[PDB]
């Protein structure tokens, strides 16, 4: 099968992933060039779900010409029926990676890790706090990591239980709140991410029952365990990630000048 965008046609080579009322398939344009294809069905969709798609690529578009950690929007087409969006192609998106991987490289682990923070501070710059990061919002591309999402609209997974969700990246403000939201609780869930990159498990995985998941994140007595590595910076960037007070935990700017990121 194929697909027109904007008068431009598509070859579908195959679906990559489904969420929701969308479809994201792996396609080659007239010059064999690989793109991906966001198919969004606006059949059943209410105005809130109309609006947040809407929303999504205004900011996509928007920041296209800020960072290149960000992944690319080439076209659009939205009727009243449909969405297609035109974007880059990724290798893999990174849980996907991460469930394969036995052990990550020092590293690609660091360069992960900074073009993580150079996506999400560029959309903190304009206002956006993500609030649902979580390994699976990052795509793969050609060595470098991108922000495929805003978390605004519907989330994706690859092609299965439409039912999967995580609690693992949660952050404590958002679960005592219950706007506690600020550009510290993307912090908290890039330490997740960053400590299951380092450790090989979220800080709360252990714990089976939700209800009591939930209560751990939140607990101060409940202390987080960060094992001694030979990387001292990575232990302190973790660390300074996971504090439950938001005010205390870094920020984004601060972690972009650690040595860490900064330094061999
Ligand atoms: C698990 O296997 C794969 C994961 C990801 C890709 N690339 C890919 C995925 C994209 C997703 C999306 C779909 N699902 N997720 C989680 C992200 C959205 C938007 C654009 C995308 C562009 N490129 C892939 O391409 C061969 C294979």
């Amino acid at each position: 099968q194929s697909m027109s965008v904007k008068g431009r046609i598509y070859s579908i080579l195959k679906q990559i992933g489904s969420g929701g009322s969308s479809k994201v398939f792996q396609v080659l344009n007239e010059k064999k060039q690989i793109y991906a294809i966001k198919y969004v069905n606006l059949e059943e969709a209410d105005n809130q779900t109309l609006d947040s798609y809407r929303n999504e690529i205004a900011y996509l578009n928007k920041l296209q010409q800020h960072s290149d950690k960000i992944i690319r929007l080439y076209d659009y087409e939205i009727t009243d029926q449909y969405i297609y969006m035109v974007m880059e192609c990724g290798n893999i998106d990174l849980n996907s990676w991460l469930k394969k991987k036995k052990s990550i490289d020092p590293w690609e682990r660091k360069s992960y890790w900074k073009n993580m923070l150079e996506a999400v501070h560029t959309i903190h710059q304009h206002g956006i706090v993500h609030s649902d990061l979580k390994p699976a919002n990052f795509l793969i591309v050609d060595g470098m990591l991108k922000l495929i999402d805003f978390g605004i609209a519907n989330q994706m997974q690859p092609d299965k239980d439409s039912q999967v969700g995580t609690v693992n990246y949660m952050p404590p403000e958002a679960i005592k709140d219950m706007s506690k939201i600020s550009p510290k609780s993307d912090v908290w869930s890039l330490g997740c991410i960053l400590y299951y990159m380092t450790y090989g498990k979220t800080p709360f995985q252990q714990i089976i029952n939700q209800i009591s998941k939930l209560h751990a994140i939140i607990d101060p007595n409940h202390e987080i365990e960060f094992p001694d590595i030979p990387e001292k910076d990575l232990q302190d960037v973790l660390k300074c990630c996971l504090k439950r007070d938001p005010k205390q935990r870094i920020s984004i700017p601060e972690l972009l000048a650690h040595p860490y990121v900064q330094i061999q």
